[PDB]
């Protein structure tokens, strides 16, 4: 496509985020870079409104599957890098299991030169002293295989998968992701045949930084086919 | 402790195991980095008898929690580098569920400059089919948190902690680890109060490199000590 030549090389990042959880509200804004090249992603996140009321790791799906490494014979399935510039609506319900759900809405596209992701999420009916809004998830996350089709009515993509955080005592939090993807523009986009990203995720924090923060590593691959 | 003076910069690392599962004899050598400052391990690992028996992600727990980074306020609980330079040993035993179990024995100490473990493993009672010998695995490591105690008995440290591997039907193969260390020298050692340790890790190929092999970059941290 026409659009992965936009992630030749390594391009800039913003990623911005404003959240309601049980009416705690917050924002987050992140940049780093991505090289789709090498499925790899540098990004640092600040909580711009002070301490995070809800754990790091609970946030990293919501925070560009556009920098997943596409092998050659699979380039023809990548639907995220097809709608750039312009590019697409993302949308999840997040499930915790025995806890509350977060709902998001994110655009992600190409202002200038920067991949920009704004996000709106909004969480309802947690626990307090539950694993989210008391913080007794280990910070770290997990990688489990995420199953990407055709959504053909919307011209988009959509996935379903299971994310679980490691709890403090050794238990496991499920988190349950919903994803759909839509493009913003008019103009083809590619529609794949099923398939998977596989990410590896390390989290860890700056030493510097004074801000409550997150420094997020991963390395994206597809496969699948 | 005077054993972390050693861990201030970045060290080599050379690892070395000598295998034998089901009677399938085979070698590892790995090379790199660490920096305990940061918490940050680099290394690549080969098999030089040719192709690797078992799984890559199989390894990793047996292939040096002495570049873990304590933080400031539990420098008084890391065992690890208070051995050093002479070393300790590490032993464990690797119960695979449903299938067999490896035995690992390695000694970690510098030689030289080189931070080094060598390690010596036996495996027995895998099914020719099963996840292990089968080739089931993902390619991929996911890990909880390893919580270590003292273990004033052996003057060392033990822990026990459970790794769970992706198999490519969707499946888990837990893998129930036993872990015991001592030290190889009479000097004092740090004896901790229990904490945790934290490992990240990412498994990827050289792609220049022709031999069976794995790259493997972590991230390595202890906490779970207020003070
Ligand atoms: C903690 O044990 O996490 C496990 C939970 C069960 C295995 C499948 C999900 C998994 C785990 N590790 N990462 N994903």
């Amino acid at each position: 496509s026409k659009g992965e030549e936009l992630f030749t090389g390594v391009v800039p990042i913003l990623v911005e985020l404003d959240g309601d959880v049980n009416g705690h509200k917050f924002s987050v804004r992140g940049e780093g870079e991505g090289d789709a090249t090498n499925g790899k992603l540098t990004l640092k996140f600040i909580c711009t409104t002070g301490k995070l009321p809800v754990p790091w790791p609970t946030l990293v799906t919501t925070l560009v599957q556009c920098f997943s490494r596409y092998p050659d014979h699979m380039k023809r399935h990548d639907f995220f890098k097809s709608a750039m510039p312009e590019g697409y609506v993302q949308e999840r319900t997040i499930s915790f299991k025995d806890d509350g759900t977060y709902k998001t809405r994110a655009e992600v596209k190409f202002e200038g030169d920067t991949l920009v992701n704004r996000i709106e999420l909004k969480g309802i009916d947690f626990k307090e002293d539950g694993n989210i809004l008391g913080h007794k998830l280990e910070y770290n996350f997990n990688s489990f295989n995420v199953y990407i089709t055709a959504d053909k009515q919307k011209n988009g993509i959509k996935a379903n998968f299971k994310i679980r955080h490691n709890v403090e005592d050794g238990s496991v939090q499920l988190a349950d992701h919903y994803q759909q993807n839509t493009p913003i523009g008019d103009g083809p986009v590619l529609l794949p045949d099923n398939h998977y990203l596989s990410t590896q995720s390390v989290l860890s924090k700056d030493p510097n930084e004074k801000r409550d923060h997150m420094v997020l590593l991963e390395f994206v691959t597809a496969a699948g086919i």
